[PDB]
């Protein structure tokens, strides 16, 4: 449980880092705390693993992000304060009873040098705990495969937010719609995790490509928010278009919500050739919203 050395090495060119949770002692139900971890390295290094050592009952959620300043500098904290001041780019995420994505073979995220993330931020979200258990500290994280080998595919973010929004109140359905045009050399979508708050009935998201619409995922943004994995990953190519939509509901909503507070996020996960990859992308924007009167159907149908 609690308490094999921050930085173990593997090879010359690997070692693994293991992201911990400093002996914490949960109290109250679902507490989001945080840690940082800085990067060893300053030069470039790729992360190509993952493995989570999630305590069995407590642990329902962990996430991991890559940024340069972490909101604090104390040896843990609540991520109600803050991930990062900074932009938080998310390399994975973990859920209990969840399939948890692991990187296609020559895939890594690249870190550390002039372009990179310098630290790990770990989010480990605890469950209902409860009973008479304050004498238990927890060292929950996860551990990362780290090599300066480089990699001939680089994994990345495209974060699809949604800002113009208003939920009237009371309205079953509204739909909330993204957009981009895509302008870049080809991504690889291999996962998708989608967030919203309480109001969120479904996150749909797709490549549009000369007017047809391919799907990329779907999912009740209310189950647990894991990187779900995409049943055979979908390439997005210069000319397409991005296309995400959130179905909310004001039903008992007692005025206007906007985006008390709401969000439409989804998370893109794809690799991209070394030489041309880029670590992140957004679309903040719906620039074609006539388009989404073509929206597949299967867009609006509930997945309760
Ligand atoms: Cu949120």
């Amino acid at each position: 449980e609690c308490l094999i050395g921050p930085v173990t090495p593997l090879d010359a060119s690997d070692f693994a880092l293991d992201i911990r949770m400093p002996g914490v002692t949960p109290k109250e139900s679902d507490t989001y705390f945080c840690m940082s971890m800085r990067l060893p390295v300053d030069e470039e290094a790729f992360v190509i693993d993952f493995k989570p050592r999630a305590s069995m009952d407590t642990v329902h959620h962990m996430l991991l992000f890559g940024c340069n300043m972490p909101s604090s500098t104390g040896s843990y904290w609540f991520c109600d304060e803050g991930t990062c001041t900074d932009k938080a780019n998310i390399l994975y995420a973990w859920a209990r009873n969840a399939p948890p994505t692991r990187l296609p073979k020559g895939v890594g995220f690249r870190v550390g040098g002039e372009t990179g993330s310098k630290y790990f931020v770990l989010q480990v979200a605890y469950g209902d705990i409860s009973a008479f258990r304050d004498n238990h500290k927890d060292c929950s994280g996860v551990s990362v495969h780290l090599t300066r080998v480089p990699q001939p595919l680089i994994a990345g973010m495209y974060l699809m937010m949604s800002v113009d929004t208003v939920i009237p109140p009371g309205e079953k359905v509204v739909n909330a719609d993204i957009s981009c045009q895509y302008k870049m050399y080809p991504m690889h979508v291999f996962a998708y995790r989608v967030h919203t708050h309480h109001l969120g009935k479904v996150v749909s998201g797709y490549r549009v490509r000369n007017g047809q619409w391919t799907l990329i995922g779907r999912q009740n943004p209310q189950l647990p928010q894991a990187f779900y994995p995409v049943e055979h990953p979908v390439d997005v190519t210069f000319g397409d278009i991005l296309a995400a939509r959130c179905v909310f509901t004001g039903e008992g909503r007692t005025e206007a919500t906007h985006i008390s507070d709401e969000m439409c996020n989804l998370y893109i996960m794809y690799y991209m050739e070394a030489k041309y990859a880029l670590s992140f992308m957004t679309c903040t924007k719906n620039v074609a919203p006539d388009m989404f009167r073509t929206i597949p159907a299967e867009a609006n149908i509930p997945i309760p």
